[PDB]
């Protein structure tokens, strides 16, 4: 049993992206006899697809849990759906701002996450971790990778389960925001890491 | 050198108030040779004044740091001013909803906190703790105690420094909020506790 | 050329739903030689489908613009996608709270709105009307009708264009909210009405 | 009976300030036999004080209602208190960003508005105008003028009543905000103007 967890590099002017550390912290660990692989993806259209595809083909995980930062969100959010569209509010790390363009021409308009999202949310709550189901992962890189992963599952047969989890800013990222005229919500890195571990465990238990 | 830290009991239907635990956790500890006393106050007009007055007279602290819960706030907030007014949006724990009434008839319309609020905010930031200066502690029990404490200082000569710190909901308090149609910001109890300890240390260093 | 505009009846305890008036105000009007029909839909699962289906079959509009109230939103929002799922945060007007259930079993996971959403947004901006593209119409009745309308288009060939527009609370709906501990954003009814008229005109110009 | 209404010039990069038009629109009008004077103030520390002082001495109004723009607020807000402090989050129109400095050294820490704020709020509600009581007018120019006006009343005996009213962005100011990654609340200029007229009428009726 193999699990792939991905995170993203910093973007949008931020010095850090907490999901990058999550991926690195979880890489190489084992939950039961399941092997976990952690990989960081670039916040760049096209290149992110190349890396994701190569990683999926290399590892061939049974479960894929893609993690990303969601500025402004106040709790852990589990994405219910991936949409076949790109409409960036901001450009990617290479200055590309793609608007109204499909991710995969001719492919389904959307894919539902195949992770047991409701069970994951329930377990997180039991652990005192606020979490909810998000109905839009945006139309930037998070949705981009979420869709491609689910499409890979639908066309290649693996991973069996795929989904996306967004985390809020971590406290240290809020400091420079103060004075700039706003105080966005934040959540500790420790809670985020535990949340992802819980998601993996629940997904695994689901696959038996 | 003596420091008094207060917290509040649960109110507004909440099962817990994180500041109650903060007070209990800090009671009896020492920062350097300074003795810290932690006391919990009732969320009841009148009675809260009795308890506060008695506590202040009993301990005669050099520094008083009153802590409270601020539902909806996203980071640690240090109150800049206490206002001589009561206008409760909700009733206190005994069903009393006082509207447009002074706290102390004839006393000053307001008192500025005497804690080194800017230095405290700066130190918190250096510790990676998001914090900002609040210009209104509301007109409920937090402001009530903040004003009475500062008034005590002005009329009795002690405590030398007095102020108020509000903390966001802690994560576990958000669980039942989910589904109710909203996900308020939250901050870990551990961060809150450390923030209060930092405030105490900075206040002490200020008094020398 | 025929255009169908729908609105919803009051729900969630609200005395009014501004979209109900929008539908009635636009019913019978003409934009050029295009005939506009305005109909009000019940905020009830099942029944809403019956009414929508019957209305679509009766009128056979070339363009369908469904309007609804989005409590909390601050500006006009044009829905980009309809999702094949029902997961009500609150029950409908008949007390039914459907959770994790498809709208049409076996049908596509989602449909993109076929209204020229970007052009509509642009024209609204030129008119000084704040508007943006929403990537989730929720999973309540608004999404329910949006999906069914787009599904009707895909399977029956009409309407040629279908989409959904959400409007904020109108000012009068905020009054009772004040004191309840919150002041949600609002937008004038007049602006909402004009926004819908603009959307219709742009959609029509698109069909030529 | 004379009434002075003030507004502010554009600031913070905005092309307009709706309160500037409010002042000009109300200048010269009469409510009953009361004469209303409308004046625009610069968003500049020091200079704003000069203009305010000169205006107050020139007109010697019985009632002074200062109006300002509050970016982000969703409804009309009536300020309850003015604070003797300056701590600008942004610089004024001349690049001056004053931090932790009193407005009037030695003067009271704060002054309560002498306008019948609760009655004004009630009348606005009866007119279908969402409005609430604000407990902080910020520590920028709005608070600056509010405090100086109330201080003038306390030391000079006039105006008899003084207060501050903040209005949200008007819709047209939101357009350029869209895409920038946020849609702030807004309220029509017409509603703002009526709200100020209502405040004046209620204040006048209070003075008899």
């Amino acid at each position: 049993m193999k699990v792939l967890v991905t995170g993203f590099e910093p973007f949008g002017g931020e010095k850090i992206n907490p999901t990058e550390r999550i991926a690195k912290d979880l890489d190489g660990i084992k939950i039961g006899d399941a092997q976990v692989f952690g990989r960081v993806l670039p916040v760049v259209f096209g290149k992110a697809k190349e890396v994701l595809e190569k990683t999926l083909e290399e590892i061939k995980p049974d479960i894929a849990i893609h993690v990303g930062l969601a500025p402004g969100r106040s709790a852990i959010s589990i994405e219910r759906i991936a949409v076949n569209a790109i409409d960036a509010r901001i450009p990617d790390n290479e200055g590309k701002k793609i608007e109204d363009e499909p991710i995969v021409p001719g492919a389904p308009t959307a894919y539902f996450s195949t992770l047991p999202i409701k069970k994951i949310m329930k377990k997180l709550h039991e652990r005192g971790i606020p979490a909810y189901i998000s109905n839009s992962a945006g139309l930037y890189l998070s949705n981009y990778v979420m869709y491609l992963s689910l499409h890979h599952s639908a066309t290649k047969g693996y991973p069996k389960m795929s989904g996306f989890i967004h985390v809020p800013y971590i406290p240290e990222q809020i400091i420079d925001k103060i004075g700039k005229g706003q105080v966005p919500p934040s959540m500790s890195y420790e809670m985020d890491l535990e949340a992802v571990k819980v998601a993996i465990e629940v997904a695994l238990e689901e696959l038996l």
